[PDB]
Parts: C-alpha cells; sequence; structure tokens
C-alpha cells in the first residue's frame, strides 16, 4: 500500500518537496490532526540526513497515516478536483466582494471552506476573529439534543418557522418559543445545558464541546461583547420574563443567571477558519473532518441542519430555503454559517447587514454558489442541466 | 462483448438459457417485463417463441443491452431490491394495523370508499417497482395535484412569471384561515388559493377542454403512460359544493391576482376538474420518481420537466405540502410530500424513489392515517431523511448499499 | 289654552306676525302636526290679515299643546335662533376644508362635484335647520347599515338578531377578517355584518316585496320625506361586487345564513339597499328617530322599539366610522355613521339627529369636511356622550337659556 | 326667608330636632355630610325643641342646600324608593354565589349621587384593593395634570379587540388604552415626574382624598409584597415598553414597577370608592364637599376609556348591554358610573372566568333592566324602565 503509493509519486527516490506539494494540492494542509505522524517523521529525517526519499524511507514516513494518504492521492475525497473548485470559490468571493451596500450592526469579508474529508480553502480575510452571536444557536441546540434527546428538549422549543413577519410573538399557540433559532428559542435551550451547575462550569462545558467541534482551532470569547449585550439586553430581559411568567423554563431554573450565560454565549469568538470547520462537523454527521472525532449524534446534527434549513436566516428564511436550498445561520456581526451536507462547511464573514439582518456579501455568495454548483437540496445528482458538480471528474 | 458477457453471467456453466430462467433473473432486479424501456427485448422474446443458446439470446437483448447490464450488474441505485421490498412489505402490515381515522366524507364519492383500502407503491428512480395492497384501484389526486401543476406551469413559464403570482413560503399557523400574504399574494401553490392561482396560468388563451387535455397529455409522460383518469362524479359534487372555493375565487379577482383576461369563474370549473384526476398507486408512483429522477420519467427515459420545475416543487412540498403538520413532517420525516383528501400521499425521495401511499381514513389534519404512520416507520428505517448523514448513520440501514 | 297662547302673541294678532314667531322656534309651517292649524288659517285669509281673540282660538284649537310648548320655549332647544347661527359658523368653518377624494370606484359615485356641502338638523321637537347643498339627493350606502340593522332588531328582538350577527368592534385587525371567533361577522356596521343583516329581513318573500317593505320603513323614519332610489347606482354597484361575492360565499360556507337563504338573492337586495338615496333633509329626520327613542319628531308617530334604537346606537358608537371609529367614540363621542357617498348621520340622543354630506373622503374612508365639522360641533357644545350636563367649563349648552 | 319657608314645612310651634333630623336623613343625606358642617355644629351647641328663630339659627349657614334637599331638587327625588329597589338588586345579585376568589361570601354595594345622597347595603366598610379599579383614576391624575394630547402621545385610545391582551404594543408602539396592564405602567410613568417614589405616591394618595370627599383611602403593604414577588409578567411589560422606548425620558422603569404596584395596593371601602366613582359622575366635582377635584376633560376621557376598555375581554358585551363606564378589579371591586347621576361601588370577590365579579356583573345588568340609565336609554321614551330622576 505504502510501495503503490510510493510508485504513483516516483523514478527511484521522491525529493520531499514534491511529496509536500502533491499533498496540498489534495487540499489538506500538513498541519491536519490526521497527518501527525507522516509530518513528524518527514521532520525527523530531514535532521537524520540533512532531501531525498528512496522507497524504504517513505514508507517509514507515510506508514501509520496510509489509510488517509491513500485516499488523498487516489482522488476518492468528495472533491477529487480541489484545485478547480477553489479556483470557483475565489472567482464567488471576488464577485460578492464588489456588494458593498448594507449596514454594520465594513470591507472585512472572508469565506472559508472545509470538505467533509478535511480539505481547506480560505479567502479574503478568514484569521480575523469575530462573535458568532445568532451564529452560535445551532451550536448549543446541538449540544441539546446530544446529552437530552430530541422528546425533551422539544418539550421545551418548538419545531417550525413563525411565519410572523416578525420575531414578534415569543410563543406559539402551544406556549413554546416557536423554533431554537430565534432569540426566545435560544434562551430556552441555553436553560436546558448542564443543568444543576454553575454558569463557569455550564460555559466551560459548552467551550470544550465547541473546541471539538472546531478540530482545536480558534475558538475564543469576547469579553467587550458580553458586557455591551447585557447593558443593551433589554428586549432578552422582556423574554426572560415573559417565559418566567408562562412556565416555560425546567424545574428549578434562576432566569436571571441563565440570560446572563445566554450573553455569554453570543460573545463566544471565531474566525471563518475555525467556524468553517464547525460547518464541516455538521455536514459529517456529527464527526470532525479534521480529527476523525465523533463530536455530535447523528440525531443532534439531523435536527441542527433540519430547523437552520426552515429558521436560520431570519425574516429571510423561506425565500433563502427556496432559492437556495442549503442549512445556514446568520449573525449580525455579519457572519452567516453554511452546510453543504454530505460535502463541506463554510463559514462567510462581512460585517454590513441587509435590511434583514443578514450579512449582504455572504447572502451574495450563497445565491451565487448554488446558481454555479448542485448543491441545493432539491437539486438532482443525475441531471442538474447547466451546474457543475465538484463532487465528478 | 457486451451481450456475451451477460450470456455468461445468466448461464452458469450452461450452453443454454431457458426462458423462464431469463425471466426470474430479470424480475429479481426490480423491472417489470412490461417496462417501456424493454419493448424490444420482450418483442424479440415473443418472436422467438422455450430454451436460449448465446446466439438466439444476443438476438433478443441486443437492442436493450445497456440497460439489462447496469441491472445484472447490480448498478440500479438500490441494488439489493428483494430485501428493500422485503422492509417495504413489513411497513406495509405494520401501517394496516392501525385503523384509526375518519374517511372524508363531504361529497359522496370521497365518502364511499372502504376505510380498509391501503396500498403502497414503489418506483425507483431506475424503474424498479414494487406494490403491495390496493394499488390498481383508482382514486382522484384532489390536493396530491398541486405539486403536479405548479410542476407544469414553472416547467412552460419559468420560476419568475410564476412566482409574480404566488409566493414561495408557508403561511405558519395562522392555519389556512387568510387567503393572501402580505403582498397580496397567496402564500404559495401548496394551498387552495396559491393552487387557484396556479390553475390560472397553465395553457392561457385556450378554451377549457384543451387546458385540460394538455394537463392530461403531460400526466400522462409523467406517469410514463400507466393508469390517468378523470372522475366526473367527483367533479359534479366539488362543483356544488365549491363555496369555499367560490369564496377564494372572488376575493383574489377583487385583489387583482389573476393573469389580465382571466375568466375567474371558468378557472375555478377547471381547477374541480384538476382535483378530480384519478391515478392508482402504481402510476402515481411513476409521477413521483419523475420528480424523485429530476423531472426524467425513469420508466420511459423521457424529459418531462425542466430541472427548475422539478427543484422548486420538491422545495415547496417539503414546507407546505402536509397541510398543518407540514413543519412536523419536514422536521422527523425530512422528504417532499402532498397529501389529499381522497387519502393519497405522494412521496418523493430525491435520486432514489418516488412513492404513492394511499388510504382514505384521515387524520385531524388531514392526512391518511397509514401514510402518514407508513412514512415515520419509513424514515425511523432508512437514511433518507434530507437532513441525514450518507456516511455516519448509526444504526439506519442504507438500501443504496450491498 | 288658546287664550293664554293668545295673550303671549298679543287686541289683535296679525297673520303674518303669527307666522314669524312659528318659524322662529324652528318648526316649520309644513310640519304635519301642525296641519290642522295651517288648514284653518288658509281657510281664513279666504273667507272674510288680522285675527282677533276669537279666530286665533279657532285655528290653533286643534294643535294647541304643540303650540303651547313652542310658544313657552320648552322645545329641547329654547332659543333655537341662536342654535342655528352657531351651526351656520361651524357650516362655514368646515367648507374651507376642501381636501379628500370623492369615491371613483363606480360612476355614479366619481360624478359628484367635490365641492357640494350640506348639513340638516332635526331637534327631536322637530326643529329644522339646514345650511348648504340639503336638497341633493345622494345614496346612503353605509349610512343604510344602522337602518335595516334597527329594522332587524325591530321586528326580531335583540337574541335572534345577535345569533347571526356580533356586538362589538374587530380591533384595529382592519376588516381584514370577515368572521369573529364564533364564526359570526364582527357587527352590524361592517359589511359581511350588514349582508347577514339583510339576509335576516322579511324572510320568505321575494325581493321586490323585501324592498317595498324596507322603503315603507324608511319613509316612516324620515316622516314621509325623500326617500329614493339610484338604479344607475344599483347596476353598478353589483357589476363590480367581487369583494360583497367573497364574503357571501364565505358566509354560505361557514352557515352564517338563516337556513333556507338563497345568498346569491341576499347580494342582489343588498345592492339596492346600498342604492337607497336621500337628502340631508330626509336623512336629518331618520337621524331624529333615532334620537327620539324611535318615535319620527315631524309626525309622533313611532317608527322602532326602545330596544332597536339603543343597540343601534350603542353600535354606531362602537362601529361607525371604519376605522376612525375608536378616534371618533373617544373625541366626538356621538353615535355616527359614515357611508362612501360622503354621508355622516350624526345622532345627539335625547337632542337631535343631523345629516352631514360632503362627496371628498380622508383615508379612512370619511367624509373630510363631516369629520371636522363633528369635531367643532362638540368642541363647541357639551354634546359628547361623557360631558357633564352640570359642569362642563367653557361649553355652550344650547338647551339652557 | 328661606329658613322660615323650611321652617314652615317641618303647621306646629316647635320642630323637634329628631323630626329634623328624620326629615334630613330621608332625603338621602347624611348629617355627617362634610357640607352640613356648619348646621351640625349648631344644633350640637344647642343641646330638645327648635322655634323658628333657633332651627334658622342652625340652619342659616347651610340653608341652600338643605332647601334643595327638603324641595325634593336632588337629582334622585324620590330617594327613599330608590334605595328599596337597590336592595331588591343586591338580594338578587346575593343569590349568585359561582365564581373563584382570585388566588369570600362578602358583598357590598353602596351609592353617592351627584348630589351626595348615600346609601349602602351588605359589607360596605371592609377595606379591599383597587387593583385595576385605580387605573381609571390616576389616568385621571395624568390627564388632570397634562393633558390629553401629552398623555396620549404615551398610550392609545381604543380596546385593542385581541382575544385576550396578549399583545403589549399597537401597531404605533403604545399601549392601546389606558385600562390595560402596559397603558397602566405608561401612565403611572407620567405622573409627577422628577420626584421620587416616595412624593409621588404622597401626591396620588392626597388627589384620591380629595376624589372621595376624604373617605377611607388606605394602602395594604402585604398585597404590595405579594404583587412585586409575582409581578413577572409586568416584568415582562417593563422591559419591553424600556426597549420599544415608550417611557418619558429619564424614566427609572424598575422605579415605575414598584410605584405601579404600590398604586395597585391602594384599599378603599365601597363606601369612600363610592364617593370617587360620584367624582367622576358630577364632572370632576366632589359631591359630598362641593371640591372641584379633575377637570371636565380628565373625566370625560376616563369615562369613554372605562366605557370601551373597563372589564378586560367583557367591555364590548358590558358595552353594548350594560351600557355604563365601569372598571372592575381583582380584589372583586366594580367601580360604577352614571353621568349626571351617581357613582357606585360593588364588591364581591369571586370572579367569572373573565375575571369580574359574578354578583357585581349580575347587579350592573339588573340595574340597568330596571332603569332608563343606560347610556343610549332614551329620556323620554324608555318602554317599561323605571326613571329615578322622575317623581
Ligand atoms: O399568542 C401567543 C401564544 C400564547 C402565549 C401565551 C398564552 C397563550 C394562551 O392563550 O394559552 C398563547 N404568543 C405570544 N407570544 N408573545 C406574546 N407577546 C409578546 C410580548 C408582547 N408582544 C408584542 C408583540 C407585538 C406587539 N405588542 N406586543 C410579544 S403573545
Ligand atoms: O390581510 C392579509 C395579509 C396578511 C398575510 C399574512 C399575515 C397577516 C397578519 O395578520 O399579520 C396579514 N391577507 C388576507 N388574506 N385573506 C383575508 N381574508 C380571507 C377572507 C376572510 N377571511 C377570514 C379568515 C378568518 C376569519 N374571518 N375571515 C380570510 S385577509
Amino acid at each position: 500500500l505504502e510501495d503503490l503509493l510510493f510508485y504513483t509519486i516516483a523514478q527511484e527516490k521522491i525529493p520531499v518537496h514534491k511529496f509536500i506539494t502533491a499533498l496540498k494540492s489534495t487540499g489538506l494542509r500538513t498541519s491536519d490532526p490526521r497527518l501527525k505522524e507522516c509530518m513528524d517523521m518527514l521532520r525527523l529525517t530531514l535532521q537524520t540526513t540533512s532531501v531525498m526519499l528512496d522507497k524504504d524511507l517513505f514508507k517509514k514516513c507515510v506508514q501509520s497515516n496510509i489509510v488517509l494518504l491513500t485516499q488523498a492521492f487516489r482522488r476518492k475525497f468528495v472533491i477529487p478536483d480541489f484545485m478547480s473548485f477553489t479556483s470557483h470559490i475565489d472567482e464567488l468571493y471576488e464577485s460578492a466582494k464588489k456588494q458593498s451596500g448594507g449596514k454594520v450592526a465594513p470591507d472585512l469579508w472572508g469565506v472559508s471552506v472545509c470538505t467533509v474529508d478535511g480539505q481547506r480553502h480560505s479567502t479574503g480575510d478568514t484569521k480575523v476573529p469575530f462573535c458568532l452571536q445568532s451564529c452560535v444557536k445551532p451550536l448549543k441546540y446541538a449540544i441539546a439534543v446530544n446529552d437530552l434527546g430530541t422528546e425533551y428538549v422539544h418539550r421545551y422549543v418548538g419545531k417550525e418557522p413563525s411565519g410572523l413577519r416578525f420575531n414578534k410573538l415569543f410563543l406559539n399557540e402551544d406556549d413554546k418559543p416557536h423554533n431554537p433559532m430565534v432569540n426566545a428559542g435560544a434562551i430556552v435551550v441555553t436553560s436546558l445545558i448542564k443543568q444543576g451547575v454553575n454558569n463557569a462550569e455550564k460555559f466551560d462545558y459548552v467551550m470544550q464541546f465547541l473546541n471539538k467541534m472546531a478540530g482545536n482551532e480558534y475558538v475564543g470569547f469576547s469579553n467587550a461583547t458580553f458586557q455591551s449585550e447585557r447593558e443593551s439586553g433589554d428586549r432578552n430581559f422582556a423574554i426572560g420574563y415573559y417565559l418566567k411568567e408562562k412556565k416555560c423554563f425546567p424545574e428549578g431554573t434562576d432566569m436571571v443567571g441563565i440570560l446572563d450565560f445566554y450573553f455569554q454565549l453570543c460573545s463566544i469568538e471565531v474566525t471563518c477558519e475555525s467556524a468553517s470547520v464547525m460547518a464541516a462537523t455538521l455536514a459529517n454527521g456529527g464527526f470532525c473532518p479534521i480529527t476523525g472525532e465523533r463530536v455530535l449524534s447523528p440525531e443532534a446534527v439531523r435536527n441542527t441542519l433540519s430547523l437552520m434549513h426552515s429558521c436560520g436566516m431570519y425574516d429571510f428564511s423561506g425565500q433563502f430555503a427556496f432559492h437556495v436550498g442549503l442549512p445556514a445561520k446568520s449573525g449580525v456581526a455579519g457572519g452567516i454559517l453554511l452546510v453543504v451536507p454530505n460535502v463541506m462547511g463554510m463559514m462567510c464573514w462581512s460585517p454590513p447587514l441587509d435590511k434583514m439582518g443578514n450579512s449582504v456579501k455572504g447572502i451574495h455568495f450563497c445565491h451565487d454558489l448554488v446558481s454555479l454548483c448542485n448543491f441545493h437540496n432539491y437539486d438532482n445528482l443525475r441531471h442538474f442541466a447547466k451546474k457543475l458538480d465538484p463532487r465528478r471528474e
């Protein structure tokens, strides 16, 4: 298997740089956690002789990681021609870049891609930290369903868009918040997680869960955003008191403590790069693609994607489901967390928002992405007219 | 050569293949001997008529060799079809025990149907077929026709024109009491007001008899020429008790929701006719499979609908297709479906198969009790939910795999 | 007594002096209750311009009760001349407000000059005053809604009528919903409620007889002044009545009609009732019948039961001015009903009826000049439902010397 | 002279004091009436037989009021016959024993006419909290001090219609009216702005004392503590209004909520509350003191909104059948105004499903079935009703 792969890259010896170039062109990064042993071995070899790899040295280096390297080089990844795909991503990025309207809650614009096989691409401002805000709502819902199951969670929150052209009603007709993607629903979801412990431990628990979803890439916290959310959270206090009065919380809930935790969760920071990996975990059935670790149950992921599909883009949710047909979640910092199930996760970020509250550039990019590729939920992988299918050669 | 390869597969060391042995093997892939794409092969077999040498076999199968090769090399979307239909039969028998609900009675033609009629038909995107129960009994599409006529409208007129007159979203728990959204358009094509507007868009400028003929011809193609009929007795009854639909018609007219030059009372007549179109589970499953197969009819290979028409139809069936149960159905079942008052549920598994489930008794939401029960069990068993993962699906079975 | 009254007006009374004094009370010489007196005066000017004690007694004796109340300043508004002078000033002030749009949805409405403006007053004692265009016929339209509701309650009682229609404003939900939560039209003053009310009247006879019955009832309310019919308005209403057909089918589906109703026949009758014509003068008498507990003030006949009148006034108060109803109830505080021809039927209970008419409508559908006049009227006089009769700051109380 | 005329009406040489007192009470006035203070002081100084001269000395300072009383010029001339009807209505409502006390057999009705004629039956001297019955009173204070235009920049003027009171704000982002909780909360924020809550409360208490002609007004600290501990719905309203900028600039919203709970906890008796209602019936003048308490504008606006908005979700039915401005509260009080005639307070703790006192609702319907008091009854033609304004 090491030999087979040796011949593919070879003709007596392989220069190390040639192996690295070929590896990167598959879309994997040399820092990928699943390539740690291989890359450690290569570094050790460049020490123990001072740039050329025979059959035997090669086998020694790649043997621990041979399954993944074989899939990579045999073009078995979900997107086999990754270089051609990222060239299209860059063109969509540049086209969205020209849409400069909208209002910040301005010129920063980044897009990151992580496939379900861990292939990575970034364009623009993808290493700048920003708060998740409402992008965290699907993530904490997934955690709640993961730990508690669908039946328990949906005793407290509903499963459908309100329809009302406003977040204006807090409760559906059964006295539950409409869904986990609206503020009242996210507040109730927050109350379900890790009940019985203090806020510091609840927060640590959620942070550890997000670290795993992001394959240990950047997850941080903006104390400045937290302070500001809590000082202008009058609408959220209104929701909290309303839910308390209507008995919407689990028995023994400290409602004002839950609101504080809620503001903390909104203030969690990511980059486009780290958030794309979180989205890829959702695209990959709850397994983190760059570590192989099982993070969320399949039930948690399926429910989260269903509700992002119908409820994730504020009052634009219905239009977005129809035209784009992908589970997505927007936030006021300008983030759009986007999932292409079975294919990839993305995070798009540009601060200026349209009248609906959605990033202008991200919305434009999402429409162009589905115009180009047969990724709409109800596109037919068989016949798709003029679209490109990046899953094929 | 391809015919020879296939000859050896069926021959298994023998010099000649008995005809019955070829037919049995063919049926076990899921294809029917009547499949329109196997016409030349079956014609040749009839001309030959009970033993087939290499040469005679090649003469018979040569015109249809591509399809027969895919069949016998287990390349169909569901390779182990026999095992799959065994699961379908178990789900069928389990739903059969759920005999609650009430048959619709508001007209004599609905009230007449036995509560105990129950059929399920499957047609995969490769034309593999299976039926259990009462699958050859005609019943009216009723609201099951709504996605089909919307697909026709989008096919002929494009998304932009159609959605100038009808919206694209569920109204939400505002029930179905409001006829128009805030932009004075019916909320979507799956509610009565939206379907009435859609009906006014089709084949404009010709009389109702020609509009109806056109729609009937279109449904014939979607069904691969299987049973499509018309119930004049249902039509007469719909039209005499259609007070709610007349209220909608006058309301839309007042709010100028129709294309210029519309004869609103004539459109209502056409609407009642379309609701009275009859299918069987068998023929409707093929229509659903056309939608699962990106607009190509799987048992004919004919392009019937544009990709845009099919995608838009499936999107709206997903969110709007099961009356007030639409949101719950989208969440738990996660498949585009459309129910009707005759007890039909038209069900699409994109890229995999179409189905029609039919049982007259309806739940409190208006949906077939047995069909709803079957749809839940189907997705509990198989990784067919829209947001199931194709790689990691816990203990579900994936019928696309060996 | 005739003698007492003789001395009040008096050795001999010139006829012209008796007539001018009579007119200054606000009564008209044509008042039906003065017929015998005026007949006797005309006969006297034929036989034998001067009236001694004896001739006077012969003339006024048949009508002496009414003439005594008139001359002893016992009418509801004793200084009527001073009151009508205020009415005229309010009229002239509203005349300057010439904004709004004439209704155009049918040719018969679109036709009316924006500048037509009339106000007529009829007190509960039959005192009359008109200013401006008060003898021009126009269709009641929605102004007929309280009148046919009153007829229904008169003939059938409150409990029967309110089995089919509700008793409350829908709330600023506007009038997009045809039915309340109990599947009844919200009240008799909205189109769906008026359609159901129409189905209750004179059931079991044909439309021609239903119409004749309503017309005879309106004639009595108007003390036999002008009540007519605009066939041209009727034809136009019926050919563009799409919204009303929508309501009719909706009500039929929801079983809102009395058993055996011919819904399309009811719609036809509904359009006929909307096309009934009045003048400001004749409609003010209809409003005065409602102000006077169901007795027509110029004939003394009782047109409607006390129950019918009370219920009609209650619903005009809360539901009568379309989406402006709540604002109108708060600021003006009088039962009123508007219509798309520019009419405002206005009732001051225990005091008077009025009809204000000016075609140009505001954005709510109410006559701009009529609305302006109604506000000024209550700013000036202590007529608001919740003004006090004893302590009213700087308002004038016309029912007081 | 007026004292002499009155002397003759009450053909002896001398009037026993008891005979003057019993005749006075039969007009409906009480001997403690503040407007009869000088007369009753003089009688006490005199103390049992009164000649022409002594009588004149006693009644002279109050002679105008005593003349109206004895000449049957009061709004209800045959008061004794009227109170006999009130007692029958009282006994008939007494038999309606359903409903649930807010989480019991007490029943009182008090009448005060616009002329200060008084009658009570049942439990009319037991203190209970106004609760929502305070809403029209504080709205009247706000309009009195600030005018209609300013107040209605912050609160609307109409019933919401909506199934219940599920929406806090109308389409213009104002609470629908002053009689719903959100509207009363905004009204509370308008009163005596810029001073602390203790002074705002003192000011309102002084205003209520005048409306009640100085009869019983108290405060239930126990009710206040309970309202604030379970006021989650009111905190939701407060935060919602704050977010939508519904309060005057510089408002301390949590302080306003505290004041709101205090105002709900003010105590009255049926007797003292009937006088407050009579102030509203009498154009803003307190009938038993003659003092001007509220502007005519404040009173008219208050009565208009009580008419359409005062009886929770029963308001539209009540307006149609009863046709009188009224305001109910969760302690079982119904404050009722018959404009130009009288105020009443009905109190019985058990409430119907709408939140209204069962006995009070029954009494209000019977009162208008009997008498031509509906706002759209006619004063000349009224079928078989009794008109208590006539002899
Ligand atoms: O109708 C129901 C379901 C429900 C909620 C509570 C009780 C029931 C029941 O009757 O069982 C039903 N939902 C509701 N959700 N939220 C409501 N009110 C909140 C606070 C006030 N508000 C608005 C919005 C716009 C304008 N003004 N105020 C939104 S009402
Ligand atoms: O006002 C909007 C626009 C719109 C659309 C979606 C939501 C809203 C909203 O209420 O916020 C408004 N649309 C409407 N569509 N249909 C309406 N009325 C029809 C006939 C009468 N009717 C009913 C229903 C129940 C009871 N009574 N009559 C249905 S009015």
